[PDB]
């Protein structure tokens, strides 16, 4: 128990890595289809909000005895 | 200096919340005006990823002595 692993954090990462995630392929599959084809721009996006989100979820609620 | 104001999460809720506001934007503008008329769903993702971003910005990096 490193972490008291409160709200204020799981709701970025859950709420922010799944609205993102879905905002993004609909933003590309829509708007993305302008700029170039639709794979860079929720492709970064997605990658981006993917590595953050987890190096936050961790340093919030690490996976300690998640798998002791 | 409560806590040592890291970066895994200031990544999180400062790149989140500009690439919500923006991927919304046009998500809504572009995806969104099928759905009713373009304002509740960026809008409600907007004030949703606001709030919890905030708080989370706080809980890590609060205004303590931003503003003694």
């Amino acid at each position: 128990k490193s972490q008291p692993l409160p709200l204020m954090r799981q709701v970025q990462i859950a709420a922010g890595g799944l609205i993102l995630i879905g905002v993004v392929l609909g933003y590309t599959v829509n708007s993305g289809f302008f700029l170039l084809s639709g794979f860079v721009g929720a492709g970064l996006l997605f990658a981006g909000i993917s590595g953050f989100s987890g190096m936050a979820r961790l340093l919030d609620k690490m996976p300690w005895n998640q798998r002791a």
